[PDB]
């Protein structure tokens, strides 16, 4: 399927926190309601909380500094579901670089 | 609670009708919370065989199984305030199928 292009995000950033980063989402929200979700390591395994998801707008943020010393890269997957809990589209890799 | 674990589930095998409404995995804070499953069985193949209600909590089942192909399944239910959030920490869920 296509590929959603990485991110590419500055170490050491300001914020203020969280600090929006894009978002993702399925165009067909707006016909049925969709419940997003994130996982993988900087989500739901460690570091957790570092990338979060708005449930309703798919908006993803950071909620802290980062730094490509100890960290350069972290692969994330969403989730988009129904009202029901029934899974809608096929989980969605995403990339996200820190540079500096 | 803060550790506990929660027993497994047993589910017999040539099961309906479906979905078949299991058991309600919630947190007690539910502060609007939002619940999902991760794992085999949910997220990972199989499948969409067990979904979480996003609202209750209520896990179910979609289709009938057999021991005798998956003996077992070790899904994880999370919880996220309307922000997306992590409020608690997620548990593990043990299904044994008999
Ligand atoms: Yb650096
Ligand atoms: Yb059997």
């Amino acid at each position: 399927d296509w590929v959603i292009p990485p991110i590419n995000l500055p170490e050491n950033s300001r914020g203020p926190f969280p600090q929006e980063l894009v978002r993702i989402r399925s165009g067909r929200d707006k016909n049925l309601s969709l419940r997003y979700s994130v996982t993988g390591p900087g989500a739901d395994q460690p570091p957790t909380g570092i990338f979060i998801i708005n449930p309703i707008s798919g908006q993803l943020s950071v909620t802290k500094p980062l730094d490509r010393e100890l960290i350069a890269r972290f692969h994330l997957r969403a989730h988009a579901v129904d009202i029901n809990g029934n899974q809608v589209e096929n989980p969605i890799d995403i990339v996200i670089n820190v540079i500096d």
